[PDB]
């Protein structure tokens, strides 16, 4: 299918946003996934493009006014007086008030809307913003670590040309924001692989498929901890193929949450790199315009990792498992290598769990006209 045009979103701000002391989400990871790709070389490949910062009224193409308004007006020194509007909208305690706020929204936020506004225009065939994926929030509610839904404004902007949009999520966490916002269209399918069970945000049943003209396309895989490389990668690339078939989208979301990964410090699963960018891959081989996003990640060395080897991917670029130098080296030890090594925890998800979720997934997408 040729190499791709690949268009990058990066601001060198977003690094500095700080959700608050010991608050596991840290944008600076975002950085190092930048400093570290251009060690690699990998900007002699693609066009890097600083995105905007996305508007209000940008953002109120699905979010409530009010709720956009509050993001807009609070800061650490006015919490006090809305304490009410914070409780509300859920924001002060996963969803901390930080200095900022707003902007890191609007940057987030920018990269999928420009990335989507590029590819709507066929000035490119892939684009990349490794600070979006941002799937739990809501229309008027932040949610974990979410204020504001990029993908769902990327989405949107991609319906204005696309008459069926594919969302695939690969966040260890089900896509929840994206699939409410969809959940009762046929113009977008969203797919969520996910850990199911005592786990946040408590949704993504199986049996989630959908509602009215959108029943059937809602699809959702639920998993236990321990899934590893071979386990995932014998059921994403049939579903996805099925998906593909059925469905027939002319444009694609990926989200990359890399919290799938083994050894994140939120996760459960244990995916290497290459297990994850095998997704990518995937796909990268139905050749369609394609916005790929960010996500969760909480051991931050393997999300640079991670989402580094997935813009290789993007760009068909082979890159060495020796690291470069880089501002952030001594984070990758004691190996200073690319790819990880699963661990030794158990597959809770047996071969005999994965052929019974996909046949199930198989039965409802024959649903599809
Ligand atoms: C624990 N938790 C909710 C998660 O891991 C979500 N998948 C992360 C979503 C996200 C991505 C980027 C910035 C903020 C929030
Ligand atoms: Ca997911
Ligand atoms: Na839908
Ligand atoms: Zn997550």
């Amino acid at each position: 299918g040729g190499k791709k045009k690949v268009c990058y979103y990066y601001d060198g701000d977003i690094g500095n946003y700080y959700y608050g002391q010991g608050h596991p989400m840290k944008p600076h990871r975002i950085r190092m996934t930048h400093n570290l790709l251009l060690n690699y070389g990998l900007y002699r490949k693609m066009e890097i493009y600083r995105p905007h910062k996305a508007t209000a009224e940008e953002m109120t193409k699905y979010h409530s006014d009010e709720y956009i308004k509050f993001l807009r007006s609070i800061r650490p020194d006015n919490m006090s007086e809305y304490s009410k509007q914070m409780q509300r909208f859920n924001v002060g305690e996963d969803c901390p008030v930080f200095d900022g706020l707003f902007e890191f929204c609007q940057l987030s936020t920018g990269g999928s809307v420009a990335g989507a506004v590029k590819l709507n225009r066929q000035q490119t065939d892939m684009a990349v913003n490794w600070a979006g994926g941002l799937h739990h929030a809501k229309k008027s509610e932040a949610s974990g670590f979410c204020y504001v839904n990029d993908i769902v404004l990327a989405i949107l902007e991609l319906l204005k040309y696309h008459q069926r949009v594919l969302y695939i999520d690969i966040d260890i966490h089900h896509g929840d924001g994206v699939e409410e916002a969809f959940y009762t269209t046929d113009r977008v399918m969203t797919v969520s692989f996910h850990k199911y069970g005592e786990y946040f945000p408590g949704t993504g049943d199986l049996r989630d498929i959908g509602a009215g003209k959108g029943k059937y396309y809602a699809v959702n895989f639920p998993m236990r901890d321990g899934i590893d490389d071979e386990s995932y990668g014998q059921i994403f690339k049939p579903i996805i193929s099925k998906v593909m078939e059925m469905y027939q989208p002319s444009a694609v979301v990926l989200q990359c949450g890399a919290d799938s990964l083994s050894g994140d410090r939120l996760g459960c699963f244990n995916l290497t790199v290459k297990g994850h960018a095998k997704c990518v891959e995937v796909v990268k081989t139905f050749n369609l315009p394609l916005l790929m996003l960010g996500g969760g990640g909480y051991t931050i060395r393997n999300v640079a990792r991670c989402w580094t080897y997935e813009t290789a991917v993007a760009l068909d670029c082979e890159i060495p498992n020796e690291l470069p130098y880089n501002d952030y080296f001594e984070y990758f030890g004691p190996d200073f290598k690319l790819h990880i090594s699963p661990s030794n925890m158990t597959n809770q998800n047996t071969p005999e769990y994965m052929e019974k979720i996909k046949q199930r997934l198989f039965e409802n997408l024959r649903m599809l006209p």
